[PDB]
């Protein structure tokens, strides 16, 4: 294993593992976004009922 | 009073746009993951 | 061996695309925030 | 404060507060993305040096 070979390996492994983290973090953003949408919808329908 | 209702509708439609953009980010992320994984395996094979 | 290098270049360019898309999500988020804040204030004023 | 008025208020306040959370969560994703980019760049330059 040359220096460049090992580095390429470290880099690919880290990226493989960090993309799973990013995906999981996206799941969390989607949950917030959906809750924001449901609140926005109740907000709109409350405003419609007012005016 | 007509504008508070136009504002609420606008916020509702922007959250729909958010959702769509997140799904496109997620597609890019899984593609990156799949390529990272392929490259890793074929590196772990050769070295 | 020519394809491991084409793969690495592709992963690098996809992370640049990721960054750009995140900035566009962030623009949408701050806009949503600014409208949410305006609506809140003008509601807290009227009621 | 009518029922619809209060709801509109709750909804707008929650959305105001949740958008700050989303923004902060985006800051975290950007940090991961930049680290992914730096690793991808080292990966590429390591591969160039190899081949």
């Amino acid at each position: 294993m040359t220096k460049q070979e090992k580095t390429a390996l470290n880099m690919a492994r880290f990226i493989r593992s960090q993309t799973l983290t990013l995906l999981e973090k996206l799941n969390e953003l989607a949950d917030i976004c959906e809750s924001l949408h449901d609140h926005a919808d109740e907000l709109y329908r409350s405003c419609l009922a007012r005016f």
